[PDB]
């Protein structure tokens, strides 16, 4: 694949999470699309990194729900270590590093991932990178 395998990695990495975190996906996560009334691609990717970041910290290495079941306790520091890894990938694609997010509707992790995915499957046509 000439394109950047990183993209496919983000989708799979972002997906696997959905399969694992299905119930805990009720921690009402702040949206950001509301400000999509006029933003560029980069601005989007960045804004996405901000949401993911805060989401990581808020829960940090605290097994509040990200696990408490199985294959999650041990892979706890692994999920976080991976989440950040993705953030770094976003930085590469992005380049702003500074992007604000105006609150609005409190979506849900799953909903956030689902929405983000759509945008991914949409821009997927534009590999570039």
């Amino acid at each position: 694949h000439k394109c950047d395998i990183t993209l496919q990695e983000i989708i799979k990495t972002l997906n696997s999470l959905t399969e694992q975190k299905t119930l805990c996906t009720e921690l009402t996560v702040t949206d950001i699309f509301a400000a999509s009334k006029n933003t560029t691609e980069k601005e989007t990717f960045c804004r996405a990194a901000t949401v993911l970041r805060q989401f990581y910290s808020h829960h940090e290495k605290d097994t509040r729900c990200l696990g408490a079941t199985a294959q999650q306790f041990h892979r706890h520091k692994q999920l976080i270590r991976f989440l950040k890894r993705l953030d770094r990938n976003l930085w590469g694609l992005a380049g702003l590093n500074s992007c604000p997010v105006k609150e609005a509707n409190q979506s849900t992790l799953e909903n956030f991932l689902e929405r983000l995915k759509t945008i991914m499957r949409e821009k997927y046509s534009k590999c570039s990178s």
